[PDB]
């Protein structure tokens, strides 16, 4: 599942999930959730009480959409596949566990202020300025932990799913395709986590959602 930040006819809205088959993101997993307009400024945001969107004023003036999920605890019993969203300290026969956090930017309008990192800990940080047309490549920079992160495995979510990912290099910069129309780039890691009684990962992922020319 990825958390974000979908570029619709109607207007942003917050998604969990994958591309073809998503919901919105249940607002007890949001941590933040902010737009940043074309000269940097922090934009606030909040969906609505009673239809759950974003606000159109912030949407329209928006030149990237950056999005912080803590999407819980999963585990499951030993001899089962599919993890529940509970805490491995309160499901029998969990031994493992995940914490498992959701990253996402979307991006609007393309200018200076999408190359801007926003600190998130997982990041992928466009370094194109300009709105890319299909075939071009957009290189990025892949943060973890405020530094780059050499080796970093990207995925064209839009591609098929057999494609080898992007690896970033040594400078953990890569050269993106760029495809068609609205898409998703990701990057994901799973580390061993220390300190927590309800996990021993942490797992993180993080996107890049753009439109083309
Ligand atoms: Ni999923």
């Amino acid at each position: 599942h990825d958390a974000w930040v979908e570029p619709g006819a109607a207007g942003p809205r917050l998604l969990l999930g994958h591309p073809d088959d998503s919901a919105p993101v249940p607002p007890e997993k949001v941590r933040a959730v902010y737009a940043v307009d074309a000269q940097g400024r922090r934009l606030e945001a909040t969906r609505g009480a009673a239809g759950g969107a974003l606000p159109t004023s912030v949407a329209g003036q928006a030149a990237m959409w950056v999005l912080d999920v803590d999407n819980g605890y999963w585990s499951k019993p030993a001899g089962s596949t599919t993890s529940v969203n509970r805490p491995r300290t309160e499901v029998p026969g969990a031994t493992s566990g995940t914490h498992s956090l959701k990253f996402g930017k979307t991006i609007v309008a393309w200018g200076p202020a999408v190359t801007r990192p926003q600190g998130l800990r997982l990041e992928i940080v466009p370094l194109g300025a300009d709105e890319p047309r299909a075939g071009a490549t957009l290189p990025v920079q892949v943060l973890w932990d405020g530094q780059p992160l050499p080796g970093a495995r990207l995925v064209r979510e839009g591609a098929p799913r057999d494609t080898p990912p992007v690896e970033a290099d040594a400078e953990g910069r890569a050269r993106v395709p760029v495809t068609g129309g609205r898409q998703m780039l990701t990057v994901g890691r799973r580390l061993p986590l220390a300190g927590d009684p309800r996990a021993d990962t942490v797992a993180v992922s993080t996107n890049l959602v753009f439109t083309a020319r």
